[PDB]
């Protein structure tokens, strides 16, 4: 399923994400933009041989289990189709565990370089929430 801007927002403001950990919701939503485009069934693998996940493109080799990481580690005990769910409760309770893992968003490499320091706030500008 591909979420509309505000319709995301709105379901992860339900989920708990604004201001979880210190970060507002517009940094959620611009996260998943660059990592997924809203789409929650996108997939991406990588050199290491792991593959990133859903909406938030989470990595198989420390969060889930896709039965073909080696050395997977599963911190979130669940098999990474479940977070392409249309439904994302998954994904947002993997993301909780992994923004308080101590790097905090820097997790996702494209909060880092496309929505790190920027105005945020536009991304949930215009939403009824």
């Amino acid at each position: 399923k591909v979420f509309g801007r505000c319709e995301l927002a709105a379901a992860m403001k339900r989920h708990g994400l604004d201001n979880y950990r210190g970060y507002s919701l517009g940094n959620w939503v611009c996260a998943a933009k660059f990592e997924s485009n809203f789409n929650t069934q996108a997939t991406n693998r990588n050199t290491d041989g792991s593959t990133d996940y859903g909406i938030l493109q989470i990595n198989s080799r420390w969060w889930c289990n896709d039965g073909r990481t080696p050395g997977s580690r599963n911190l979130c005990n669940m098999p990474c189709s479940a977070l392409l769910s249309s439904d994302i409760t998954a994904s947002v309770n993997c993301a909780k565990k992994i923004v308080s893992d101590g790097n905090g968003m820097n997790a996702w490499v494209a909060w880092r370089n496309r929505c790190k320091g920027t105005d945020v706030q536009a991304w949930i500008r215009g939403c009824r929430l």
